[PDB]
Parts: structure tokens; C-alpha cells; sequence
């Protein structure tokens, strides 16, 4: 059969171009996450501010805080929504990824292959460098909200 | 009058009490989920030199049944977190309407019994931030150690 | 003709060193205190439930104390592997002021001493905190301990 | 079961005897350490009452009584760890006993097993109260000892 060197170049432009997907769905996932993880330490912030008021005092600026809470609180569940529609489309660009080094290893393409591997490799790592970041974020919030039951 | 809204801070202290119970229990096994998942990638990755494909091959089964079930457990604990956030709901407007109608200490005790429940809750959640923020870990440290060998 | 600025360089570099591992241990001490208050507090959580409850309150609460003093433990082990490396930090600065001081830098021997006993003294404060933490947090556990004796006979 | 019970009858009573004797092997231990924590104390507050007009003869000589104390001190925490693990397997033997005791009906030995648990935790806990004091005036007197 003669189509084996042109099955290589298709899945040559396959790699390629989910490559570019996978690259587009992490940069605008990193940066959902981010978003996200400053929002939950501005949350964090204003708990202890909040937490730091109880003690000898009225009603005006407990409520004020608490107010922007309402607010800040509304903005971490909306970043947090954002986030995880992204992370969708991001794992299925994850996916297409996988199944074009597999097929580019199957038609015997092996370089477009292993560059594929690695690229997935590298950007699981940088999501999930930032995801722990988040989760860090996450737990000090936790730790302000039980603090602020007193 | 009293009476009828007594009755309604009682039955909706009771009724946030059992889906805090369940909620809790949700949240203590996905963690254990959680605990079961980074055990299994810190030992993938000590093995990561030492060992070739097969070893390795098996382990990875293992690690991908892991989060099967941590996902399935994330689901359990999504669906009873929104009941347990009706319960609350239920139960601070039952609290307004004791204060309303003049039912005093029967509004307090729902008050307090509602700042009990979210800071049980809030305790069990933060555990559960600290396994995720370890699995997390668990897994860069697995990815590093991939490319590297 | 030299040696002055060498052992400075000496006395700088490890200074540098020891103000680091410094930083790293009193931050997990710091750690492992708020651990310690931590798990008191629920503790005292579980103790004020003694009495009027069932075993949901109480096996949930306890349930979080099993992962607090996991996590205290976790803490402790962190802060005792820091400590190791900030004691050599400190024999490394303390040898570099002798060396200064033999050779005639004195001023580099000076400010190396005055650092190594102020990092001495601020690690020893935090200790101090910490213990204090610990202290409660066995009263804490004897409260608790008399509470449920008592509400069973 | 006509034969069971006589066999978990054992087992409670053997593990309650174990705990017994660790626990009071464990108490002993801490004691003992929180002896060498006082002493040590002592000594500081000796070396820092010194400083000043004293030559360094008799500081040096007192502190390095000071060095052999902690080498003493250090001896009785790591004896004190090595038996507290054994008291802890031994607490969880009596816990493991108590609970094959209600499985299998016997019950009121079960009842004075918790019991003896939460007696030897109350008592272990309460003179690691007093060492976690005396390890506190230890870190007051190094303080104070800071070179003034």
C-alpha cells in the first residue's frame, strides 16, 4: 500500500493541530485558575478582617464586611463556574492529544508521537502546578471561615 | 402560633442535623478517596527506576480505578451538598420566622444550632482542602519524575 | 594583606545561610503551634457535647480530631527535619565568628555572634509558645477525659 | 460458643494486666524525665544568676554540668518514646478486647474494659501535663539565659 507515507503526514497535521488546541485550552485554563485563586485569598482576607472587627462593636461595619463578603463570595462562585467549564474543554483537549500520539505511533509517524507525549506531559504539569496553588488557597479559606466561628 | 412555628425550628433542626450527618460521612469518604489516590501515585513514582512496564503497567490500573471511585464519591458529596444548603436555608427562615410572631429562644437555639452545623461542615471540608492539596503534590511530583526517567 | 575580607566573606555568606534555615523553622514552628490550638479547640468541642447528644455530634467531631493531631503529627515531623538543618546553620556560624575573631576581623566576629544568639533567641520564643500550645492542649484532653468519666458512672 | 467466652475472658484479662503495667512502666518514665527537666532548670537559672561579676571558672564549671544534664535529659525522652509505643499497642489491645467482649455477649467485661482505657488515658495524660509545665519553665530559664 501506498498511503503509509501519507497516512504520515495527516497524522503529522493532526499532532499539529492538537498541539495548538492543547496549548490555547491550558493558557485560558492557567489563567481561569488563577483568577480563581486570587478571588478565594481576597475572600480569605476579608474573613479575617471580619473575624478581627468581632469584639467590642455596633452593627455598621460588621455588616459593611460582611456585605462585600456577599459580594466577594459571588465572585469566587462565579470564577469558580468559569473554571470548571474550561477544565471540560480542556480535558478533551487532553484527549484528542492522546489519541493523535497514539495514532501517529500506529501509522509509524513515532516523532510526531513522542513530541506529542512530551507537550502533554509539560502541560499537565503547568495546570496542575497552578491547581495546587488553588487548592493551597482553598485550604487557608477553610482555615479563615473556622476561625471566624467564634 | 408559637406553637406551630416551635414546631417548625424543631422538625427543621432535625432534618438539618440528619443531612449535616450525611454530608459529613460524603465528604470523610471522598477524602479517604483522596488518601487512597496520593498513596497510590507516591508509590507509582517510587517506582519509577527500579521497575519497568509490567509493574508499572498494573500499578497505573490501580491509580486509574482510584479516581473512578474519588469521582464517584466528589459526586455523592455534590448532590448531598445541595440538600444540606436547602436544610440551611430552611432553617435560618425558620429561625426569621420565630423571630417574627415573638418565638425568642426558640429562634436562638435554630441560630446557634445553624453556626454549629457550618462549622462541623467547615471542619470536615478543610481535611478534605489538605488531601486534595497532597494529592495534588503526589501528582506533580509523578510528573517530574516521569520526564526526568 | 588578606584573610580580613575573606573570613568576611565567610562570616556573610554563612549568615545569609542561618537568617534562611531561621525563617524555615520558626515558620514550622508556627505551623505546628496553630496545629496544636487546633486540635484543642475541638477538644474542647467535643467535651461540651458530652451529655445531651448522640453519637452523630460526637463521632463526626471526633472523627475531625483522628485528622487534626494526624495533621499535628505531620506538622511536628515537618518542624523536627527543619531544625536539623538550621543546627548546622548555626555550628557554621558560630565556627565563622571564631574564625573571624582569629584572624583580627573583629567587627565581622561582633555582628556574626550578636546573630547567631539573637536567631538563638527568637527560635527559643516560638519554642516557648509552642509548649505553652502543648500544655492546653493536654488539659484540654484531661477536661475531656474527666467529662466522660464523669457522665458515665 | 460453649467454649468462646472462657477464651475472651482471657484476653480481657491479660490485656487489662498489660496496660496496667505499661501504663505505670510509661508514668514512671515521664516522671523520671520530668525530674531531669527540673534539674536542668535549675541549673540554668544557677548559670544565669552568675553572669556578671563571677569569673568564667565556675559558669564554665556549671555549664558544663548543663551539657551533661540535657545528654540526661535527651536519654529519658527517648526511653519515655520507646515505652510510650509499647503503651499504645497496649491500649489498643484492650480496645480490640472490649470490642470482641460485646460481639460475643460478655459485655460487663466489656464495660470495666473501656472503663480501665479511659482510666490509663486520664492518668497518662495528666502527668504529661506536668512535664509539658516543666518543659515550659525549661524554654523560660534558656530565655532568660539569652545572654543577660
Amino acid at each position: 500500500l501506498s498511503s503509509e507515507a501519507l497516512m504520515r503526514r495527516a497524522v503529522s497535521l493532526v499532532t499539529d493541530s492538537t498541539s495548538t488546541f492543547l496549548s490555547q485550552t491550558t493558557y485560558a485554563l492557567i489563567e481561569a485558575i488563577t483568577e480563581y485563586t486570587k478571588a478565594v485569598y481576597t475572600l480569605t482576607s476579608l474573613y479575617r478582617q471580619y473575624t478581627s472587627l468581632l469584639g467590642k462593636m455596633n452593627s455598621e461595619e460588621e455588616d459593611e464586611v460582611w456585605q462585600v463578603i456577599i459580594g466577594a463570595r459571588a465572585e469566587m462562585t462565579s470564577k469558580h463556574q468559569e473554571y470548571l467549564k474550561l477544565e471540560t474543554t480542556w480535558m478533551t483537549a487532553v484527549g484528542l492529544s492522546e489519541m493523535a500520539a497514539e495514532a501517529a505511533y500506529q501509522t509509524g509517524a513515532d516523532q510526531a508521537s513522542i513530541t506529542a507525549r512530551n507537550h502533554i506531559q509539560l502541560v499537565k504539569l503547568q495546570v496542575e502546578e497552578v491547581h495546587q496553588l488553588s487548592r493551597k488557597a482553598e485550604t487557608k479559606l477553610a482555615e479563615a471561615q473556622i476561625e471566624e466561628l467564634r
